[PDB]
């Protein structure tokens, strides 16, 4: 998160940590969010490549320890069927994780609440993007978890020539775009809380940022639309 200032420990619960195992220690590499007790919501080309995986709960800071973290391992990956490695502006970037255990849930430990399918927000909506990733374009991961103000900018809008124009779908959800405050890598995966009726709901899954940077003016951080994969996300609890 570029331009953002630290979280309260307690601030955004459902948030998580997805490291990979790296020889003999482990790396955050996205963040996701936690739906189920034994269910995570991130992106799905979070979890592309072949790598071992495991979810840290509780997490604050990434290097040392809180004494609020529960670490549980990744037993199945589900991945949305149309998702496309080469082709991420095509959509479908969102995959579910089973943990191999379920978590005890507590202050620090919470489920995030996904809002009821087909909800669009309308422009300029209050949302706050929070995660571990880079604080600066080329730059290097946070200690400590981050969040900034990152307002929506309407499908209308991001789809325009002067942002995304063409490469923004429906099915996703454009927030920020002020050159000052964006998502960076190490964000993806992550939430996008909006505050909808007094209540914070996770609107989108951070996807992707622009080629050129992150902190980019007219070229807001962009986010899968949880709310376009409500009978998705159903139907896959369900049955797996
Ligand atoms: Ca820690």
């Amino acid at each position: 998160v570029v331009g953002g200032t630290e979280a309260q420990r307690n601030s955004w619960p459902s948030q998580i940590s997805l490291q990979y195992r790296s020889g003999s220690s482990w790396a955050h590499t996205c963040g996701g969010t936690l739906i189920r007790q034994n269910w995570v919501m991130t992106a799905a080309h979070c979890v592309d490549r072949e790598l071992t995986f495991r979810v840290v709960v509780g997490e604050h800071n990434l290097n040392q320890n809180n004494g609020t973290e529960q670490y549980v391992g990744v037993q199945k990956i589900v991945v949305h069927p149309y998702w496309n490695t080469d082709d991420v502006a095509a959509g479908y970037d969102i995959a579910l994780l089973r943990l191999a255990q379920s978590v005890t849930l507590n202050s620090y430990v919470q489920l995030g609440v996904l809002p009821r399918a087909g909800t669009i927000l309308a422009n300029n909506s209050p949302c706050y993007i929070t995660g571990w990733g880079l604080t600066r374009t080329n730059g290097q991961l946070a200690q400590t978890l981050q969040q900034a103000y990152l307002p929506t900018v309407d499908y209308a809008i991001c789809s325009s020539s002067s942002y995304w124009g063409s490469t923004v779908k429906n099915s996703m959800v454009c927030a920020g775009g002020d050159g000052v405050r964006s998502g960076c890598q190490g964000d993806s995966g992550g939430p996008l809380h909006c505050l909808v009726n007094g209540q914070y709901a996770v609107h989108g899954v951070t996807s992707f940022v622009s080629r050129l940077g992150c902190n980019v003016t007219r070229k807001p951080t962009v986010f899968t639309r949880v709310s376009a994969y409500i009978s998705w996300i159903n139907n896959v609890i369900a049955s797996n």
